[PDB]
RNA sequence: GGCAUUGCCGCGAAGCUACCAUCCGCUGGAUUAUGGCUGAACGCCUCUAAGUCAGAAUCCAUGCUAGAACGCGGUGAUUUC
C-alpha cells in the first residue's frame, strides 16, 4: 500500500555501543564484538539520544516493512548477544546405543565428534564455528551447551550438530536417535 | 628339387589379436528435491519474505581428447657469391 514512513526502536543497553556506518552495523558490549552487514535492505539508521536507534522505511511495501522489523531483530539480537550471551543447550537422544560425543582437534580446528550413533561405525565429524564454545553440562545426563555472542552462529552449529544425527532408511517416528536443541537462552541468567 | 592355382599334415618365431589375455579408468565447487538456522510479515508461529546452513548418479570445474587450418605467446637460425 506504500506506507509513508514505518520506523522501528532499536533499545541501546548502558554498557553497548552501535556504530552505524551506511549500513555496516558494529556492536560493541561487555562480551565482545559484533558486526552485520545490511546492505540488502535499504534501510536509514539514526541515533535518537544515545539509548535509541530508530530504523526506519521510507515509501516502502508489504515486504520492506516486513524487512525493517527483520532488521530491528537482528540489531536487537547482536545487542542481546553482546550483552547477555546466547546458550543452546542440547540433549542425546537414543534408545539402544549411546551417543559419544566429545571435542577433538584437526588441524587445530576443535570438531565436534560423534560415535556410536544407532550403533554406527562412521564418525560424525561438526566443526565448531569461530567465536561458539562447547561445553559438557555437568550434573545433567548427555547435555552439549553451544555459547557465543553471535545467535546466528550458535544456532547454526547446533542445527549442524542436529543435521548430522538425522536417521536414514527407518521410521523417525520409532527410531528417534539424535542431538536434539532442547533449550535456547542467554549466557548470563536472569539478566 | 619342380608341379598338385599356398598339394596335405605336425610344430612353428615375428606381427596382429581375445573379458579367450593383462593393465588402467581422477577429485573440488555450485546446486535440485529435501531437511534446517536466524526472522519478520501476522506482539505468537514460520526453512523465506531480506539473509543464510547442509545436500542428488545433477551441473560447472579438476582431469582426459582435438587444437581456432583467418586465436595467441616464447625461443633458435635467418642465404658473404
Ligand atoms: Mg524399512
Ligand atoms: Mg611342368
Ligand atoms: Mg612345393
Ligand atoms: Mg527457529
Ligand atoms: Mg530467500
Ligand atoms: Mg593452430
Amino acid at each position: 500500500m506504500k506506507y509513508i514512513q514505518t520506523e522501528q526502536q532499536i533499545e541501546v543497553p548502558e554498557g553497548v555501543t552501535v556504530s552505524i556506518k551506511s549500513r555496516i552495523v558494529k556492536v560493541v558490549g561487555p562480551r565482545g564484538t559484533l558486526t552485520k552487514n545490511l546492505k540488502h535492505i535499504d534501510v536509514t539508521f539514526t541515533k535518537v539520544n544515545n539509548q535509541l536507534i530508530k530504523v526506519a522505511v521510507h515509501n516502502g511495501g508489504r515486504k520492506h516493512v516486513a524487512a525493517l522489523r527483520t532488521v530491528k531483530s537482528l540489531v536487537d539480537n547482536m545487542i542481546t548477544g553482546v550483552t547477555k550471551g546466547y546458550k543452546y543447550k542440547m540433549r542425546y537422544v537414543y534408545a539402544h546405543f549411546p551417543i559419544n560425543v566429545n571435542i577433538v582437534e584437526k588441524d587445530g580446528a576443535k570438531f565436534i565428534e560423534v560415535r556410536n550413533f544407532l550403533g554406527d561405525k562412521k564418525i560424525r565429524n561438526v566443526p565448531v564455528r569461530d567465536g561458539v564454545t562447547i561445553e559438557f553440562s555437568t550434573n545433567v545426563k548427555d547435555e552439549i551447551v553451544l555459547s557465543g555472542n553471535s545467535v546466528e552462529d550458535v544456532s547454526q552449529n547446533a542445527a549442524d550438530l542436529q543435521q548430522i544425527c538425522r536417521v536414514r532408511n527407518k521410521d523417525i517416528r520409532k527410531f528417534l536417535d539424535g542431538i536434539y536443541v532442547s533449550h535456547k537462552g542467554f549466557i548470563t541468567e536472569d539478566l
